[PDB]
């Protein structure tokens, strides 16, 4: 569904600088009139295209599926997922490219080219043939440009591959060759897989300088992909790029995690979505952050409810390509906890909603010496301690002062929440139109204990990840499923 | 510019308009509408396709029962709206015979798979009813209705221009303000502009030109006017249709006429602007025409123009006069150069407008200038270059198409405090999905907005909003995202 192809993805002064090769202007105008296609999922590595008046224009069939042939409904709808569509430079042109996987039903990965809906060609197909630490792969990968001057597809090697291990893996977007594979150690003779990454370009260039991801052990992972030595006053150049780049890429801080999510009792916590960056307040570093979960076997159809899953939000202080052989092992100690204080149905203007407010601790990061104190925050999900089993299983959004994600919890039913990314709790504005007002107002916010306070989180339509768009008037909106809702960024 | 897909207007905007009703539930049952895109056909004729060009629907009026630039003014392009009416909202769609016959009609589109026809007006419902060549607006007026407010068109019985308020429920002539231009002098007023000055969302009046280059203003308040709330809506009701009036005691806002002192047609719509110092409002307004068959000529005799008249009577105050001005009160503005240049790796041919400043007052507040004026020419070389199109006023910028006939279209983003250029870059010209100095032209070893730019001459001017909540003028071919300004 998210998988919509019709206009060029990116805005020309972002994408031609990318690649000098190219004309991202006149790829962009082609597109301009490109025939709308929507992919969505099915229950294997299936694709069906069609759209706009659902008429089925396109179907796929993996050679794994093809050969082959020869619960519920929110857990059923996570595991048919949906394909990645991004727009990619290789071969000396740009192209839109389709990446799917084969879900549940073996462990492989593909991608198409869907430039030309009329015309949908296969670019490759990978398996544990191409790559043995291959697993399900659940995990969303991303399309990006990296140092090695190509672009890849970037993502999680998955879930029960072979040998239990967990790795980033970097296929070259025009062969599906495996430029780079990224183990990374964790906790051994224990099930792992790395899930979804989210790529980090941290002097706004295009061309991704880290990647972060986490894992079925709860680790959460930052990879380095830059050269090993440096430019220092600008850590993040092009100039060396190159295929020769490729082999400095490595798993950062030494090979020690960002994170190891564990529960109130110690208990390892799945992460399954991809983790969202913010610009620490002080401009120093990024907020990671992180929820955890994991909704890909059928055991977890059902609400897991002896232990809450967590959204984290961990200071990575060493973002401007220092070498970080290491970084600071925090335990939720280290952090601000945030609450879900109060769960409530009230009618905001007209509209009635079930809503949930979330605390406003504030988060001590430096101490007077300029040392760090508080390290980030963590917001267990749960309404005061009430254990539902709700959990992170679907990828975030992080824009201007606010971080939105949308949770689930196996009855299943989702809560939208739209949080400060500096503190993990209540924002000091309104986040959500609740009202359905068409602007964010107080109508919105509600009365908490004599206070007048922004919602944080509320219950929506069956699942639908989340969406950001804007509506018509250059309004940011939110979208799950049947609802929109108008967003406000922050002042 | 006739689609027809969600709700027209955010509900906080709406709904304040007509407590009687719920917007709320309106707009979420169009989130869900097939959207339809509706065409004026050749005169009269009115076409629906859905967002994939399919026949849906066609609407074909009494009239017609009753039995290529130049062609696409002519052929229409309805206008479409949110109105309220009967208690409850719909989605309007206005459509007029155009050079087909004298009438107007108004359909109910808010259900595409049920439209309706809400009524269809001929000479026999309104007299003084001309071509149809304005474009109507709908809007919601203090006698407490919706209605569609135009200009009684060309060549009308007894070629009078007047202004024509519709009621959007029953097509009734609720008032017809006749205007009274030059004897024996063919007339017809043209598309209005309706001006809202508390934005509350009741017009409080509305501007339009006429064939004799006249801009009138129209009073549509009340008479009896309480000067701490000109525009209150409390007194609202059927009693206040009657005080409808032509303003400044009968007289224009001002008389169009060009360098030579012929008189010049004003066919688009105004745009309004609050004037910088917060007091009365620039009023916008192209001059030219291109409804009759010797209007496919170029007129390259005389220049066409563009005019920002400072209006400063705007808060309800009784006006029952207005300075007579004339191009000497008003400060100059030129085209100073055209060129072809290249903007990153796009080939564009632009012109150059000159920057006079605007000295509106004294010491002591007295009106030096009440405004300015641009005509129509490059270097005075006359092509005949004439605006029958309306503009989009935002922000800090007036943006504008005109036609050349012969067409060739040209698009301008000026100050509309001055009709000059921009302090700042307007157009993207570089097509690089914002507005950055790739944009800007070396003026004389200085980098300067442009402030126009040829268009493919093929369509009208249309704001829209990019995917990434940016401004976007489109000009049926290609859209240029622009810099409403600082
Ligand atoms: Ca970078
Ligand atoms: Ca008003």
């Amino acid at each position: 569904s998210p998988a919509t192809v019709g206009k060029a993805q990116y805005l020309t002064y972002l994408a031609q600088p990318i690649e000098p090769s190219g004309n991202y202007s006149t790829f962009a105008e082609a597109q301009k009139t490109r025939a709308p296609r929507v992919y969505v999922g099915a229950n294997d590595g299936m694709l069906h295209g069609f759209d706009t008046d659902g008429n089925e224009t396109f179907a796929f069939i993996p050679s794994a599926v093809f050969e082959k042939m020869h619960q519920g409904g929110a857990h059923q709808f996570y595991v048919d997922g949906s394909p990645v569509v991004a727009d990619a430079f290789f071969g000396g042109a740009w192209h839109t490219v389709l990446i799917g996987s084969l879900r549940a039903g073996g462990k492989g990965l593909f991608a198409l080219d869907v430039t030309d809906p009329a015309n949908i060609k296969l670019l490759w197909e990978i398996g544990v043939d191409q790559e043995p630490d291959l697993g399900y792969s659940f995990p969303k990968p991303t399309v990006a440009r990296l140092h090695n001057g190509k672009w890849a597809v970037v993502t999680g090697n998955g879930y029960s591959s072979m040998n239990d291990k967990a790795a980033l893996l970097i296929i070259d977007m025009e062969t599906g060759a495996i430029t780079r594979k990224l183990e990374v150690t964790g906790r051994t003779g224990v099930p792992n897989g790395l899930s979804s990454p989210r790529l980090a370009d941290n002097n706004s260039d295009g061309v991704a300088d880290y990647a972060y991801a986490g894992d079925l052990q709860g680790n959460l992972w930052r990879f380095d992909l830059i050269a090993g030595k440096v430019n220092q006053d600008d850590p993040f150049s092009r100039a060396n790029d190159g295929p020769a780049v490729a082999s400095s890429f490595r798993v950062s801080f030494g090979g020690q995690p960002l994170y190891s999510a564990v529960d109130s009792a110690g208990a390892a916590q799945a992460i399954t979505a991809a983790p969202s960056l913010v610009r620490h307040p002080t401009r120093k570093g990024y907020i990671v952050i992180f929820g955890t979960g994991k909704y890909f076997e059928n055991a977890d159809a059902r609400a897991d409810t002896s232990r809450a899953q967590t959204l984290y939000g961990i200071w990575d202080q060493q973002t401007k390509g220092e070498a970080a052989g290491s970084t600071p092992r925090l335990t939720r100690g280290n952090l601000q906890q945030q609450t879900l204080d109060l769960q409530a149905d009230s009618t905001f203007a007209s509209t009635a909603r079930t809503i949930r407010i979330a605390s406003q601790n504030p988060v001590n990061w430096l101490n007077n010496d300029g040392s760090t104190k508080q390290s980030g925050w963590y917001l267990d999900f749960m309404v005061n301690g009430t254990l539902k089993g709700e959990m992170l299983i679907e990828d975030m959004i992080a824009i201007g002062q606010v971080v939105l994600l949308q949770t689930i919890t196996p009855n299943a039913s989702n809560w939208t929440y739209g949080l400060d990314p500096y503190t993990g709790g209540r924002t000091s504005f309104t986040v959500f139109d609740l009202a359905r007002q068409g602007v964010v107002d107080s109508k919105s916010d509600y009365s908490y204990n004599k206070q007048n306070v922004a919602v944080s989180g509320t219950e929506q339509k069956g699942l639908g990840g989340l969406t950001l768009s804007t509506n018509e008037q250059g309004n940011p909106e939110v979208c799950s499923s049947g609802e929109c809702l108008t967003v406000n960024p922050g002042p």
